Formats: structure tokens, sequence, C-alpha cells
């Protein structure tokens, strides 16, 4: 029903604060995270670069964005500009992420957000190993820039479900695990999530 | 070439369009047709499996809300995209974001049918064993919407492929042999709901 | 008149009349009859050329002309002609079919606007083209034909109409220019029932 | 959360972000640190380093303080909305990637901190990257276009990544004043010496 | 005084018209360029191709931006939208200007205008000679795209003793000599662009 998505996109637009962590109570905002591999594009084990396609599942709650959709949409995209959207980013990255999908959000009924962008990107990490049975590991941690554990916590197979058959490389693993960084700059301690991605040359 | 007429209609469009919004009528899904009419493949990399490509994305759907007598009023304007709801469609294994080398207008056409069809150089990541053989390689590409399941967007073929190469550069160091262009459906991990797409078969080869 | 060229308040007052009277997005159809759409390419340089894949990569300024009427004013005691940015203008929906690259502007994006209707707007753009690169280690040189017209207006909305570039090519290019020449044609497309005008820029060159 | 989202249209009422923030008719003392990250490429025939750092930039603006008593202590912004120094590297001969997020921290007392990963490339000496002592690349910082009573500014293992090629010695930031050609007026600038070389 | 500043910024916004060209009274707006190099990137003998990297020195005024300075600042930094800019370009710059720096400008109590980018640039010249003790001579001009002499005249700054005073000691070339003359192009048509012609004589160390 089109004019009810249209209502259900200005009430969000109404009660949406992009700029603006969406608290629940005095808890932090608990933020999902899970990367999916697509493609692995160039490997250097001489500088320990990589060059990565993956599907950044991103998901989190605002209660207030939520509607009651018994005679109604239960879900609508809505454009990530009318969102507050966590400031993640990949403390080891090498190149800024190249976004290569249309930036919309899922909106959820009950005030659920899923933002999913594939992501092109490089990295710094151990690629040594490659060209073994074992593989090289290669870890990417990922978390909030400028919000601290009280103000955001970030939580989190071999990935035959995305990867591409095409690729020079393949996974062996993939864990996720959460971790904490403190430093010399900030008293405050934040959350980030680890990605340890285990592959080798095919 | 009545231009008061261009400009009321375009009045028009932007006070009824809703760039955000799926324009579903009744309670059926927006029918997207899309297809690519190829127009060159420029760089074909053996060791890494990608291939860079031009080509023209037909894409076409209907907001009948747009809809005007044209009865003595011109048929069809040229828009901005972004006064238009436009289908956020993706290929699910690019590379590189998709490059547009044409104006974003798409035309908008009385009944209230619209067609965008951007000029596009991309990047995929696709089976390119066989390219120097006489059978060539084959890539497929898969075209269908990021984020909308297919109660919302339904995403077909056009119903004209006869013309996928037509427009293909006699002057690329490649030739197509053979493209087809069909219906398919993804299901994922993430979501619960089901994703429609044109899957492209391109079959080429070097000369 | 040449007199009342530099009157600021002349310059700001056409400005505000033209961003009152333009609609950008609305080509400029006088009476029943297409926009006349002057192209003339002018090459400056040709930059890297590849007889293997049949690219070359150009700069040229595109002389683009046109005109509307409603823009128009009476100059006989204020300015002539005022730079406008483009944004405040329609311009051409123009498309290079065999463009393998976005067409990167070098230049300010300024148009003139002349006080009789007349637009002239002039960028010089730098893009790669897939054409014709063979021969051009001989004496008759390679002859590279690129297609410039309308992406979305057919030739009832938008008509196109068109030396050695000795003027304009630059002296120190590793390349030489024999002759430009520049033909009208108009094509029906697969997409479309309509037809669609455009020009085709026969850009005839050698290594020197 | 209202209360955050009150502190930032408290912010965005009184930030002008495109004048300097001047107090008492002293100068923004603006403090800048480098955090190599990466270095990505040393380019020895042309004498160029590509790499990415942490610019942990800092200064105040006391005018949008507030009582944080029972209100919270920082905020983060986005940097459209605050005024930020006008800093360059002078040696620079690539536009800086930001790479992050780019919202400030904006502190109850004024403090701002903002703190972009960079990737930059830069002209300076790599003449001895192959040698146990290393080479030393010289990056100078310093406001493009405000004089000296305008803006001051002022002065990694934890931080550089173990898998680069590469190893930093030693990085020193020493403050630095100059008088150019254009202008009367002398600038500030704080030039970092990065001394490193390949494992 | 910060106040005093925003002050200016506000007057500047209020008085400035960033489309039009600031004629005074009915005379072409004066503008002056100047290239101080800093470095020479690369360097193509064979496609006669050189990337480099200059301020680029502008400065022109606007009276009707002035204001009594006396008990107030004398000098702003303003975002050049703001502003009325001069449209140079390079008439044969075979890539876009990058601009390297901070996107503001100089606003001086009298009226004058300073903007400085540091911009890296490719462009089409003679790069013949450039391994030759004598070096080579590269040659850019730089003008208005769409103002003609009667509208803006460009001329050299006063000072050019200073052209290559900021080059990198690094570059793996030398400069020695530059001269930035007036000089003016004309096509089909009557109308003159001035420009300055910014002769560089380099060589490879
Ligand atoms: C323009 O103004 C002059 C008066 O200065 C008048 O004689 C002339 O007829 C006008 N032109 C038109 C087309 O109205
Ligand atoms: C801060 O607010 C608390 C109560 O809200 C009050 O006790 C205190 O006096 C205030 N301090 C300042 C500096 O305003
Ligand atoms: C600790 N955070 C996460 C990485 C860098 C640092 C940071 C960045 N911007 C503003 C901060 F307050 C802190
Ligand atoms: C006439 N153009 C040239 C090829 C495709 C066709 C076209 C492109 N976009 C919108 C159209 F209506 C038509
Ligand atoms: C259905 N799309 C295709 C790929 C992934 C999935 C998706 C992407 N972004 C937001 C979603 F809700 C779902
Ligand atoms: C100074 N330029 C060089 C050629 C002519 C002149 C120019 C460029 N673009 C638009 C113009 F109106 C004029
Ligand atoms: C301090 N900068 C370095 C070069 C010149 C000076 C500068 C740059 N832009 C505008 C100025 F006013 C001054």
């Amino acid at each position: 029903d089109k004019l009810d998505r249209a209502d259900i996109l200005y009430n969000i637009r109404q009660t949406s604060r992009p700029d603006v962590i969406p608290t629940q109570r005095d808890r932090p905002v608990a933020v999902s995270v899970s990367l999916k591999f697509i493609n692995i594009l160039e490997v250097n084990e001489i500088t320990n670069e990589v060059d990565v396609v993956f599907w950044q599942q991103t998901t989190w709650s605002d209660r207030t964005l939520a509607w009651n959709s018994s005679h109604s949409p239960d879900q609508v995209s809505v454009p990530i500009s009318s969102l507050w959207v966590p400031d993640l980013a990949a403390y080891n990255a090498i190149s800024k992420p190249e976004v290569l999908t249309p930036q919309l959000a899922r909106v959820v009924s009950d005030g659920e957000v899923l933002y999913m962008p594939s992501i092109r990107q490089r990295f710094s990490c151990d690629v040594s190993g490659v060209d073994t049975e074992s593989g090289a590991t290669c870890r990417i941690k990922i978390g909030s820039w400028t919000h601290h554990s009280r103000e955001i916590s970030v939580d989190p197979s071999d990935d035959s479900e995305y990867f591409s058959q095409y690729s020079r490389f393949e996974i062996l693993d993939v864990t996720q695990k959460k971790n904490s960084v403190t430093y010399s700059c900030c008293p405050e301690a934040y959350e980030d999530v680890e990605v340890s991605l285990n592959f080798r040359k095919k």
C-alpha cells in the first residue's frame, strides 16, 4: 500500500534524528555487525595488503521509529541520510570504503534497522601463508570511530553462500569475536569486532 | 514542442512524484524491466577473473500516478532522475561502482511509463576461462533490487533481447557470441524473503 | 553595447533576470520547432593512442551553441553578454556514443548568455573513446570517428547541426591532424520508435 | 538521548563554522599530533611516500561549553556543524583522503577533538630507507590562511601496523615559525620528522 | 575580536555577489596571477607531458567588500563559495586542477582579495631538452575561461622573483628559470582573452 508507505516514511523522518545516537533508556546502542565476503581481488604477501569485497550486515534498534503494522507495511526502504547510522570504521583499512550499492536501509515496524552495503576496501593485515594449505589469516578490526563503549556496543562459517566461485582465492574459515581497544589519545574504551579471514590461493 | 506544456508537465510530475516511495498500484509489486545492451568490453584480466564492460542499462517501469491526458499536449518528457522514484538495482557480482557515462535523465511517457537507460561502465568478477578459445568466455551478471523483496519489486527481462549486441563496438578487440537474460530468484541467510533478478549471461571471445 | 558591458549592477540584474526566466530542466523549444543545437569539436591533444585495443584518449573544446529567446534582453544600454553557471541554465543532454570513460570537464562550468538569447557553452573535455586507430603510423593516418547526440531528446525536440584544427591543436603532441570533418546523422534505436539526431566527427590523424 | 539532541542543537545555535573561535584577543591554540599507522609505498626514484596516519587535532571553543552536572559530558558532532582549523601539509602532493567518519567529539568544557584517519602522499627525503639508520621524511603542517596572531599550532609503536613492510625508528614533532613572500605576517607550523626503514 | 569577525563575514556575505564580476566604475577587473612552483613530479619527453605542483597566487579587488578597520580586524578568511573568484584555466592543462589546500580566500579591509590554493595539475608542453644542461622550457598559459579582456584583465603579480623559492629540494628536477608575462589570445571572433604566460625552464638533476 503506497500511501501507507509514504506515511511511514514521513513518520520516520519526523521522528528520526540522524546525528543523534538512539540510546534507549541509558543503555548503549547495540549494533550487530557481520561481514559477508564476496570476493578477494588482490593480495600482496610482500606488502601485506589485501583488496576485498564484502556485504557489511549492520543492524540495530531505534524503538522510536516503530509503528503499528497490523494494517500496514511491516518494512520500508529508507535513504540512510534520513537515518542515524553507526560511525563504524576499520582500524587497519588503508583505503576508504567504496560503497558499491544503493544507500538504502530497511526499517522494520518494531524499530529495527538493517543497513547492508556492499563494500570494496583495502586492508593492511597478515597475508603470510597464502600459498600454503593452512592459508593466511587476515584480521579486520571494525568499531565505532567516535563513540566509546557506554555509547555504542558492538556484537557479532566459510561464507560458502556468498563468496565468488570465480575468485583466485577460497575461504577456509571466518570467525568474528568481540574485542576492546583503548588508546593513548582517549580515556574511555572502545568496542570492536575482530574479523578473522582464513583464506588461501585456490 | 509546446514549451509551457513541457514546463507544466514537469511541475505536475514533481508535485506527484515521491522519489523515495515505491510506486505500487493496487497491492501488486512494481514490475521493473531491465535489459543490458552491450557496447564494449574494455579489459579482461585472465589472471584475476575480472572484466570491465560498458553497457546501456535499459530500465522501464510504470507509475500511473504520473500519467496525463496528452490529446493536445506533449506525449513525453525528459526528467532528472532525482525528481523520480528510481529502482534500487544493483549487480550482485560487481566489484566497482557503476560509472554512469550519460546525462542522468529519464523519459516519462504520458501513460506513466518511465524509461531510464544510462550507459554504464562497470567491473565484474566472473568466469574469464576460455576467452581466447573458439567457444569463448561466459561472464554472468546478476541484476536485482538491493533492498526490496519480490512482494515489493518484480524484476524481469525486457521483451526484446535480439538487440543485446546490436550496438556493440566493431572496434572492440572482443566479439560477442551470445547473450541470454533470464529471470532468477535469490534467497539468503540474512533475509527470509526472496529477491528477483535478471541473470545476464555474456558469451564472448577475443577475435 | 560596449560602453555599458562593465556595469556591475546591470550584470547582476541580467543574472537575476536569467534566473527568473530560466527553466534548467525544460528544453527551450520556440514555436513548435526542435531546439537547434550546434556542436563543434576543437581538438587540442591526442594523449594516448592504442592500436591494439582501438582506444584513444583526447582533449577537445566542445563548442556548443543554441538559443533561448526567453532569456533575451534589450542591451542598447546594458551588457551584451554575461557569464552564467550552467546549473542556472538548460543545457543540451549531449553524449558521445562511443565514449568509454566519463567526460572529464577541465574548465570552469560557466556558459555565456548573449542578450539576443544565444547560449554558448564551451567546456574543455578530456575523454576516452572506442574507435578506429588502425593506420595511425602511416602517411594517410587513422580516422577516429566520434558520435555525439542528445541522449534522451529525439529529432522533433532537439536537432543537431555542425578544418585541420591548426588553431587549437597542440604543437607538442606526438600526433598531428590531417583533417576533421563533421556530418549529420539520424538514427532510430531498438529501445524507441522515434529518431535521434547525432553528429559524426571524423578525426583524421597520424603519429608524427 | 533527548539531552544529547539538545546539546547538539545548542552547539548548532552557537557554532560559527566559518569564524575562528578566538577568546580574549589570543590566537586559537590548536594542538596537532600525527599517529602513523601505515607506510604504504616508498618511491626512491621520485622521493615520494604514501602514508596513513591519525591526525589527532584539538582546540577549545568555550562558547560551546555546557553544564554537564546532569547531562552528557561529550557528544559526537558532524564537522560541518563546527569550525575546524584549516591545516594543510606543505609538502603534500595528493589530497588528504579521509578514511573515517567525519565526526568530531565536543566536550562539555568546549574542547573539540577531531581525529581523522588520513591517507596522503608526500614529497620528502626517502634516501636511506634501505639502511639501518633509515630515512627521515619531514612533513610540514600548518594553517593555510591564518597567521600567528590568529592560529597557533603546537605539538608510534602502539599505533604503527606490525604488518608494514616498514618500521618506525623515531617520530619527532617540532614547532616552527615562517614568513612567506605573499604576506607580511608569520605562520606557525609543525614539522613532523618520521625516521623509518625497510625491514 | 571574534564578534567583529562574524560581523565582517556577515557583511561580506550581504555584499558579495559570487557570480557577478566585481567591475569597479566601468573598467575591467584587474586580476593578478602568479605560479609559485613547489614541485615537478613526472615528466615525459615522448608524450611532452608534465605533472606539477604550484601555489596559484591570485589577487584582485572588490571595493564593495571594504570596511573600516581602525578598531576591527584588518583581515578575515572566507570560503570561496561566499566570494566571486576569477574563472581561471590553464589553456594547455590536460587534467583537472587538483586543489590540495583549504578553499579559503583572504579578504582585507580595503577590499583586496587573495586566493592561493596549492594545485597539482598535468600539462601538455615542450619537454624536449629536459636532460640537457640547458633544460626544457615548458609554457603554461593561464587566463579567464569566459571573460574577454574588456571584462577581465589578467596580469602577472609584481613579484615573480620568488617563483622557485618554495621549490622542493627533493624534486628529481630543478628550475633554472621562470618567466611570467602578459599575453593575449584571440581566435573567428574579435574578443581577446588576456592571460599570463608562465615559461618554466627546468632540467633533470
Ligand atoms: C530597446 O530600447 C531602445 C531604447 O533605448 C528602443 O528604441 C528599442 O526599440 C528597444 N528594442 C526593443 C526590441 O524593444
Ligand atoms: C551546574 O548545574 C547544577 C545544577 O544543575 C548547579 O548546581 C551548578 O551551580 C551549575 N554550575 C554551573 C557552572 O552552571
Ligand atoms: C578511539 N577512537 C577510535 C579510534 C580513534 C579514536 C577517536 C577518533 N575520533 C574522536 C575520538 F574521540 C576518538
Ligand atoms: C536515444 N538514446 C541513445 C541510446 C538509448 C536512447 C535512450 C537513452 N535514454 C533514454 C531514452 F529515452 C532513450
Ligand atoms: C537482497 N539484498 C541482495 C543482497 C543482500 C540483500 C539486502 C541488501 N541490503 C538490505 C537488505 F535488507 C537486504
Ligand atoms: C578563453 N577561451 C578559450 C577559447 C575561447 C574562450 C572561451 C572558452 N569557453 C567559453 C567561451 F565563451 C569562451
Ligand atoms: C601560509 N600560506 C602558505 C602559502 C601562502 C599562505 C597563504 C595561503 N592562502 C591564503 C593566504 F592569505 C596566505
